[PDB]
């Protein structure tokens, strides 16, 4: 691992902290701004969507990209969660209460059962089978939210390799001719310290680069930072022009 303290000029510029954590495959090889952050574990929040989905899907909870999850009428604060969601979209708009039906289908001795198949975090999902991954006692840090999403990459998780294949389809946020982002983002308000994160990572033709970022979060005026930090930080190591 090597610290590089210079990415904390791109939070500072926001009157932000937080933390990004690259993993270079290739070269087996991580950077991150702040060594000790970057192993610092926090309540995932919505990227617990990534393994959730990956369970659902081999469990048969979720039969394809494509079954539709009916609205159930009541009217919440985002107004993208009042309709009817597939597995694509309820990514995209992180539909909360899509995926707490998800995990209350799958219930807590499974989904206990694959969280140490996954080795995922602490692998404690006390609290409500509903909402642990946003105010119970999973918790992971972001290097080990990279281990996960290497074995996710590889095909190397404890779940079939179609259910490891949609839910990358699903994780599909950002490409052009010169990288590919597949990549999750969470937001933890419920426990202090509120904070936003994102994780992925960029595929290029000849390397991928994983990463994890967390930053407090005060406020929800700046989610949009948890990709704009981020981006600064593939643009200064040259992943990303
Ligand atoms: C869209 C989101 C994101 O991009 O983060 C957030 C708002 C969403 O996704 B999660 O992180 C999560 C958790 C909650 F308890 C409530 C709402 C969310």
């Amino acid at each position: 691992w090597q610290e590089n303290k210079s990415w904390n000029a791109h939070f500072t510029e926001h009157k932000s902290q937080g933390v990004v954590v690259l993993w270079n495959e290739n070269k087996q090889q991580g950077f991150t701004n702040n060594l000790k952050r970057a192993n610092q574990a926090f309540l995932p929040a919505s990227t617990f969507k990534i393994p959730n989905s990956l369970i659902a899907l081999d469990l048969g909870v979720v039969k394809d990209e494509h079954q539709v999850f009916k609205w159930d009428g009541q009217t919440r604060d985002i107004a993208t969660w009042n309709r009817d969601h597939n597995l694509i979209t309820a990514m995209k708009y992180s539909v909360v209460p899509v995926y707490q039906e998800f995990a209350r289908q799958i219930g807590e001795a499974r989904m206990s059962k694959m969280l140490h198949a996954f080795d995922y975090g602490n692998e404690d999902i006390s609290g409500n089978v509903d909402s642990f991954w946003l105010d119970g006692g999973i918790r992971i840090s972001a290097t080990e939210q990279i281990s996960f999403l290497r074995k996710l990459y590889h095909n190397k998780l404890h779940v079939s390799e179609r259910s490891q294949r949609i839910v990358k389809q699903a994780m599909l946020t950002e490409a052009n001719g010169d990288y590919i982002i597949r990549a999750k983002t969470g937001y933890s308000t419920r426990i202090e310290p509120k904070i936003g994160w994102w994780v992925g990572w960029v595929e290029l033709d000849d390397n991928v680069w994983f990463f994890a970022m967390n930053m407090d979060m005060p406020t929800s005026d700046g989610l949009g930072l948890r990709q704009a930090i981020t981006k600064e930080v593939l643009k200064q190591e040259k992943i990303i022009p």
